[PDB]
């Protein structure tokens, strides 16, 4: 993408064309790898309307 130095996730690394998901409390994006979510899992959650939270927000 046009902002290769833009950081995401708990790891503060770029997108790098990796699968990412969005926390519905903080609205940041997270690499699936870093938060333990595969593409199939994330797609299933999106289909079911599961309000997935990142590791910081899930404790709130
Ligand atoms: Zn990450
Ligand atoms: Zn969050």
């Amino acid at each position: 993408g046009p902002l290769p130095n833009k950081l995401w996730c708990i790891c503060r690394q770029p997108h790098n064309n990796r699968f990412m998901i969005c926390c519905d409390l903080c609205e940041d994006w997270f690499h699936g790898t870093c938060v333990g979510v595969t593409k199939a899992m994330g797609t299933d959650m999106e289909n079911k309307g599961i309000d997935w939270k990142c590791p910081k927000c899930v404790k709130r």
